[PDB]
């Protein structure tokens, strides 16, 4: 089975973990728990042929800067995420995440993902940004940032509503499997995860992330 490794990076609180849990299990977690590393191993069918996705979640906090690149070797595609309602997270795409990824991985494709699409029209969110002379990030603004960092695609989504969500992962797959026509991609079947919320939905005992000689590995429950 062809395997694809995808690593998700971006500022704290932009919605990386919810993106992964929502896509892989159609659930949306109930308490914000900061990530260290987590793995999701999910299968899809691309034009009727199985492909394994190895999805890696990372910590957005700067305290994990030294450790985070442990996840990077052998990555096939990065998702750099920012919240559509956090201008700071948007600027950090350029200031922090693009350089960090590119310095480690000069040739790996990047998809730029704007998250929390469901908040872009939220009155309270808009007003709070306006108090600070700011606005939610617009689609053209995200597109421009994607061009500045040489991302292969710019995509917007909500983990909460799932608008745009399948497309993020399908386009990540398409960006990797450049020889495939990839006309149709099935929803994912989660096989294993180290995230307790996601692992519980395979049932409905998480795997464990460990350091190994070869980088990060997963040990079964
Ligand atoms: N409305 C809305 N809230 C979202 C969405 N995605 C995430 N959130 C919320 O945003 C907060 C952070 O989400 P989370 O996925 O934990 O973010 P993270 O990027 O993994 N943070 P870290 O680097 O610290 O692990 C949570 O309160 C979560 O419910 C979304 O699509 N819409
Ligand atoms: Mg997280």
């Amino acid at each position: 089975m062809q395997a694809i490794k995808c690593v998700v990076v971006g500022d704290g609180a932009v919605g990386k973990t919810c993106l992964l849990i929502s896509y892989t299990t159609n659930a949306f977690p109930g308490e914000y728990i900061p990530t260290v590393f987590d793995n999701y191993s999910a299968n899809v069918m691309v034009d009727g042929k199985p492909v394994n996705l190895g999805l890696w979640d990372t910590a957005g906090q700067e305290d994990y800067d030294r450790l985070r690149p442990l996840s990077y070797p052998q990555t096939d595609v990065f998702l750099i995420c920012f919240s559509l309602v956090s201008p700071a997270s948007f600027e950090n795409v350029r200031a922090k995440w693009y350089p960090e990824v590119r310095h480690h991985c000069p040739n790996t494709p990047i998809i730029l993902v704007g998250t929390k699409l469901d908040l872009r029209d939220d009155k309270d969110t808009i007003e709070k940004l306006k108090e600070k002379k700011l606005t939610p990030i617009t689609y053209p603004q995200g597109l421009a940032m994607a061009k500045e960092i040489g991302a292969v695609k710019y995509l917007e989504c909500s983990a909460l509503t799932q608008r745009g969500l399948k497309t993020v992962f399908d386009e990540a797959i398409r960006a990797v499997l450049q020889n495939r026509h990839s006309m149709e991609i099935s929803p994912p079947v989660l096989i294993s995860s180290s995230n307790p919320t996601a692992a519980a939905r395979i049932s409905e005992a998480p795997s464990q992330v460990h350091i190994s000689t070869t980088g990060l590995i997963v040990t079964p429950p």
